């Protein structure tokens, strides 16, 4: 009935915004610091937030966020015999991490988690674009990001240093997670002497490849406003330019999370520029979440549908593709011998050979 | 496994924004005009959108929105390249009824409105900073002051409350008979008066009075058997034989609620009652409608107004007793919705 559906539909905006608040308050990491199988109260978590130390009401407000995440199975909820054991009312339940929220705890060794990518995809710049999503259906050649912000996303990033940082860091940390999965399955880097990352962001991806395979000379290529903020990484040379004008010569190339932002004509133009800059026997690796041939209720399907909706909002022509669709782009640009390599939950390496 | 959890976590922002776009495009009503049991393609739906008629790519974009909603159990998906989409129990509640246009669309458009989402961007302020209110941090004014200067937000909020009110009262009238033999009812913070219009339609001997702020009363429609009055409920309430407070107490802290309830007490006769209509926080929370029906507004009011929160039956009784009321009768209606009578 209506008053069942109010709950099912009304919670949809609330959960991500509660999650974003919890990530910004570092709730998950604070719970993790209490140890294995920790179950802690809002009051205990708030005690570890210096910014809350003069706010008597902080724990009660925090509990209102955490109990929604508990109801949603992002946190586990429990109590104790000591709390149970008639005229006193215990409001505070105890919260613990779940499989999903463990992925929101920065790793002790290097700080990696899904936090940075999830903070990008719920950033105000992205949500403001989503408020204009209907324009793609109504208006020929409209792009929601352009309707919201008056510029395309990569042009906007060159004017807006906060957005540039959020986007660049979201891609970079997510890249680390993805390459850990790639290196467990894929052995195609072992024989390479040089790798050029085309649209490589701040260079994190090629830094990790060179760290794993130290005979590889790494080159990172991106737009001027990205290269200007890129760190110095061991074994990585940075190159600024425009991949639709000219790609540097390299023995092998990587395109990770690049083709999915662009329509077919732009993708063929870029792939022809890569072909022109590769030697005979070179290859370009495409790393993307591949759209399954039949969608279902599984991680592989959602791993493609999420960026499919984001790129529809964020850039003209951007979309997720099937293996067949990627093969067609490579073949149009002159490549032969397409080799799709499943990695994990829809993530693939697709090799295009010159 | 990070790349399993990317799907579970990354879809959380995408689903509501896809849903908002589908409601703004009137997708669910367009499917329903083929028949409530119909299963129709994106191309068939787009063909019913005049704004898309010069956009060859409209259907393909629409399909990308709808397939996410189909993966999220808001639409059914089936094969006859184009998949066919059908309504579900949830999306039937997004089809304006053929009789009167009522659905959950207006309230869901309000709770995902930019003014609300911009407040939620500031939600962490309520934890860090004593006395902050996310809405105020985001907008520079409190929500009822903002509504007075922002006609679009005023409309979205008022219409969300009003249409939601109709489905709530349909549920109330199934269970609750306490309006019978009332002769006069004052709706304190009644919005644009839809609630009292529905009560007077069911109970034709009630003289209904709708009481709200000037910026709401000046946009309220004329309803049969309803008189509109503007004022400030914290200063005084008009005399009335019986009163209604629906979705009012949950916006305010305890001291403000007791002040309002004492104003109501002063304006009631001996034997009068005030009815509180709210989603009541249950004693145990879980993954169920009663729980979420309270947690959703609890989070929204945390963001939107100082002191706002959902309350248990015990907490409501404490407010009424502090204001001089001497019998509390809680009446469950549906999925956590209650009528709570406070007797003078
Ligand atoms: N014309 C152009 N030339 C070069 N790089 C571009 C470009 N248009 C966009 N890009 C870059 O394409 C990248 C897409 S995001 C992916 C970054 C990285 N390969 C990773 O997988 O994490 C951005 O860093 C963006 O600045
Ligand atoms: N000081 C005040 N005096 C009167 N009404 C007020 C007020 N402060 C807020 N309100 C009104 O309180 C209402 C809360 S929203 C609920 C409206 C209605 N009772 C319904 O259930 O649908 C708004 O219409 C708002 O304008
Ligand atoms: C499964 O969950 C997700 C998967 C992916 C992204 C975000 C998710 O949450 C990001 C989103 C995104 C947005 C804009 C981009 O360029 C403008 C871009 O390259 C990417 C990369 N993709 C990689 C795949
Ligand atoms: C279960 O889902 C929902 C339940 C409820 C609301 C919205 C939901 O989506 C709205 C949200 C809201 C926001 C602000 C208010 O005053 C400033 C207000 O009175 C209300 C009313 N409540 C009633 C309960």
């Amino acid at each position: 009935c209506y008053l069942s559906e109010t709950a099912n539909l009304g919670k949809l905006i609330c959960i991500p915004m509660a999650l974003r608040a919890a990530m910004e308050l570092n709730v998950f990491q604070l719970i993790s610091k209490f140890g294995t199988d920790a179950k802690v109260s809002a009051s205990e978590i708030a005690s570890k937030m210096p910014n809350a130390k003069n706010n008597p009401e902080a724990a009660m407000y925090l509990d209102r966020i955490l109990r929604l995440l508990g109801a949603s199975s992002i946190l586990s909820v429990s109590t104790t015999a000591a709390s149970i054991n008639d005229d006193v009312v215990v409001h505070e339940k105890l919260y613990g991490l779940t499989n999903s929220s463990c992925c929101l705890v920065p790793r002790q060794e290097d700080g990696v988690s899904l936090v940075e990518e999830l903070l990008f995809t719920s950033d105000k710049v992205v949500v403001d674009s989503f408020f204009k999503l209907k324009c793609v259906v109504e208006e020929k050649d409209s792009v929601p990001f352009e309707v919201a912000h008056g510029a395309k996303i990569f042009e906007y990033a060159a004017t807006e240093p906060r957005m540039n940082q959020v986007f660049n860091d979201g891609m970079a940390v997510f890249s680390i997670v993805v390459f850990e999965a790639v290196f467990r399955v894929y052995d195609g880097f072992l024989d390479m002497k040089e790798l050029l990352d085309v649209g490589g962001g701040i260079g994190t991806s090629v830094s990790k490849i060179v760290a794993k395979y130290p005979l590889i000379r790494g080159v990172n290529f991106d737009l001027p406003h990205v290269i200007s903020v890129a760190p110095q990484y061991p074994g990585v040379e940075h190159v600024a330019g425009d991949m639709f004008e000219e790609v540097p010569k390299g023995q092998n190339m990587l395109l990770k999370w690049v083709l999915h932002a662009w329509g077919d004509e732009r993708c063929v133009k870029l792939l022809k520029n890569c072909w022109n800059s590769l030697p005979v026997g070179g290859k370009v690796l495409i790393i993307e979440f591949v759209l399954p041939n039949e969608l279902g209720n599984n991680a592989e399907s959602f791993n493609a549908l999420i960026p499919d909706l984001l790129l529809m909002a964020l850039n003209p022509g951007g979309k997720e593709r099937t293996i067949s669709e990627y093969d067609d782009l490579g073949k149009a640009a002159g490549f032969i011998k397409t080799i799709p390599i499943p990695i994990s939950n829809g993530l693939h390496v697709i090799e295009f050979h010159k």
